[PDB]
């Protein structure tokens, strides 16, 4: 019933800049904290950034600070994360997730989105 669906993610060169978006469904949207994981491919996940139910507080990793900025449209159900200045150890699928700290279950995360950052020179 819980859906999280990421859109955004991809190929970038460095210095580049990518926007994902989350949209969901099966649950009250404000009525949790949301975030993004990332995973690079052998590590485990980390949360980048998160945000309040009505998005009037966030926080970030200290390796995405002014670069990333996480926001949210609680009328459309949508999560955003604005990628900038990209870096090749941006790299790694990230997830949009729901964070529900009262629920002893996992948190829901979406399918993912591979994030590459690479020039091929």
């Amino acid at each position: 019933e819980v859906q999280l669906v990421e859109s955004g993610g991809g190929l970038v060169q460095p210095g580049g800049s990518l926007r994902l978006s989350c949209a969901a469904s099966g649950f009250t949207f404000s009525s949790y904290a949301m975030g993004w994981v990332r995973q690079a491919p052998g590590k485990g996940p980390e949360w980048v950034s998160l945000i309040s139910g009505s998005g009037g507080s966030t926080w970030y990793d200290d390796s995405v600070k002014g670069r990333f900025t996480i926001s949210r449209d609680n009328s459309k159900n949508l999560l955003y994360l604005q990628m900038n200045s990209l870096r090749a150890e941006d790299t790694a699928v990230y997830y949009c997730a729901r964070h529900a700290p009262s629920t002893e279950a996992p948190d829901y995360w979406g399918q993912g989105t591979l994030v590459t950052v690479s020039s091929l020179e």
